[PDB]
This record gives structure tokens, sequence and C-alpha cells, in this order.
């Protein structure tokens, strides 16, 4: 009766209160693995005006932009001219002339908005 709140590729959405698109039930947006919801809002409630919220925020799982390592530099600066780092891209490194990379090359961006490596040496 309610229709339908719309569905978003960036996740997922669950009804919570009647599992349809009822009245009264609650559209509850929840983000998937490499996404996370921008905003308070994470559902639509559906009254008798229909749903009452709209389509909420989910924006891509962002990791911050990585400096460099000391003797290093990145390796993943390039891949967009817009190039943000989001969930699933791994900024690998790289050590400068006569360094040795102390951790791991690679480090990914996982759902955490963190990145999944350490930031690695170059001594």
């Amino acid at each position: 009766p309610c229709g339908h709140p719309g569905d978003t590729p960036f996740g997922t959405f669950t009804l919570t209160g009647g599992n349809v698109f009822e009245y009264g039930v609650k559209a509850v947006y929840t983000c998937n693995e490499g996404y996370q919801l921008l905003g308070e809002i994470n559902y639509r409630e559906c009254d008798t005006d229909g749903w009452t919220n709209d389509i909420p925020i989910c924006e891509v799982v962002k990791c911050l932009p990585v400096t460099a390592p000391e003797n290093g530099k990145i390796v993943s600066s390039a891949m967009e001219p817009d190039r943000e780092y989001h969930f699933g891209q791994a900024v690998r490194f790289v050590c400068n002339s006569g360094y040795k990379i102390e951790g791991d090359e690679e480090m990914h961006c996982s759902d955490d908005g963190f990145w999944s490596k350490e930031k690695p040496k170059c001594v």
C-alpha cells in the first residue's frame, strides 16, 4: 500500500514491523560491506501519508588519504583523476633507493573506514 521506498545499490534495506511495504512498516536501510551510512536517518517509516522519510544516504567507505612512509612513497597514487580511497583499494607503497620495507607493501581499505595494513616503514 506504501509501494516501495526504494532500494539502494550501495547497500541493502530491510523492512521492520511488517516485513513488507504495508502501513506502519519501517524500511530500515543498511549499507553493505564497503559502504557506510551517511547521516542519522537510516530508515523510512510508512505512515498513512506514505513513506515519511526519504532514501537515506549511504556513502562508500573511504579510508583517509595516507601520506607516505618516511623513506618511501605510494604506488597506488593514480587509478582515477578523482581518486578517493574507497573500500577494496589497495594502497601499495614503495621504498626509495636503498630502503627496504619494514612491514608489508600493500594496505587495503576495509569497511571499518580504516586501513587494513599498518603504514609500513622504509628503513
